[PDB]
């Protein structure tokens, strides 16, 4: 079994090469939040309303096939309410969702406040959504790494203030950056870079797709071509291991 197959047995595709002697230099370690520290996967955490509002917006969400769609159909099953009956649907790309039932207009979009869901019923808004993302069930042997040659840990999001904060607390590491950009990022690993630390870098989706381009190591999860290695396993424990063997 060459390095290639010990690798993969470990659940690592490595692509590159010369991976191995450049992982040796890494000093700071910087995650990308969505996909990687979490599962990418959008839930309902809170509702406010009454459950005649909740079956409205459940019916005309389920014409849709957007994630956020798919969870508050999800959700209102589980509550136990029933699918009604829409005419005259519309999705709108960007914004959300609207149609007619029972001679009354039903939408749902963003709320003119916040990042929350608003329901909308004849033009006033009577109930809302909390969503959040679902986290891995953690590695506190972030810290056996935050042991191991001190590293330095950072974490990446584009997420609001508040949901970024609340998972740098549910695991404790005291250094994130939240209302990012792509470029944004681009711009950090960069100024890093610029100042002689050996970046690892860890990434899942669409933004982080051009500053895993950026890094000293860079590795994709199992669900581009810029990735020094893959986690077919989507287990970081695993790669944890590797890191705190180098
Ligand atoms: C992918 C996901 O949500 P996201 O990343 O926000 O999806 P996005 O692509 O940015 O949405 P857009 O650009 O199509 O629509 C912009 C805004 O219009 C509203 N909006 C749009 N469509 C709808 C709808 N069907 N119903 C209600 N509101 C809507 C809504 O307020 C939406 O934010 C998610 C959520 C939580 C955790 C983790 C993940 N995750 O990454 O897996």
């Amino acid at each position: 079994l060459s390095l290639y197959e010990k690798m993969l047995h470990k659940g690592m595709i490595i692509k590159n090469s010369n991976v191995y002697e450049k992982i040796k230099e890494i000093d700071t370690i910087i995650f990308n939040k969505t996909g990687t520290l979490t599962y990418g996967t959008p839930i309902v955490t809170q509702f406010i309303g009454d459950s005649l509002s909740l079956a409205y917006a459940a019916s005309v969400e389920a014409l849709s096939s957007h994630p956020i769609a798919k969870a508050i159909v999800k959700y209102a099953k589980e509550q136990g309410v029933k699918i009604l009956e829409v005419k005259d649907f519309k999705e709108i790309s960007g914004i959300g969702v609207r149609g007619k039932i029972s001679d009354k207009i039903i939408e749902v979009k963003k709320a003119e406040n916040n990042n929350d869901i608003a329901v909308y019923i004849n033009g006033e808004p009577i109930a809302s959504f909390n969503i959040s993302d679902v986290p891995r069930p953690n590695l506190k042997d972030y810290l056996e790494k935050l042991k191991n040659e001190g590293l330095k840990i950072i974490i990446l999001s584009g997420d609001k203030e508040d949901k970024v904060k609340e998972l740098s607390k549910e695991l404790n590491i005291q250094e994130y950056y939240s209302n990012l950009s792509p470029e944004d990022k681009v711009r950090i690993i960069e100024k890093l870079k610029q100042n002689g630390n050996k970046v690892l870098m860890i990434g899942d989706g669409v933004n982080d797709a051009a500053a895993l381009a950026l890094a000293d190591v860079s590795v994709a999860m199992g669900n581009k071509n810029v990735a020094d290695i893959i986690l077919v396993s989507n287990d970081i424990g695993t790669l944890l291991g590797l890191i705190k063997n180098r």
